[PDB]
């Protein structure tokens, strides 16, 4: 139960660190998503896993994105 959802979220944060890595200077979080359905072949599990945005999924992952800034405050994600 407990041990399933653990292993529903070491599988996205390995999925996230895994399309961020591939990337030349990281993903804004609208290019992560967009990348996320057309690699993994699936939407990200935002709302089954209570995330309302990709920002909130990211922000909940510390340890695996770092949230770097753009031009006029744009948010460019990198895997760490």
């Amino acid at each position: 139960g407990m041990s399933e959802q653990e292993r529903i979220q070491e599988c996205l944060r390995k999925e996230i660190r895994s399309l961020l890595i591939s990337t030349k200077d990281g993903l804004s979080p609208q290019e992560l998503e967009k990348e996320y359905l057309l690699m993994v072949g699936n939407h990200l599990p935002l709302r089954i896993l209570g995330y309302r945005s990709t920002m909130e999924l990211v922000l909940d992952m510390p340890d695996v994105v770092r949230v770097c800034p753009g031009a006029g405050g744009t948010v460019i994600l990198k895997a760490i």
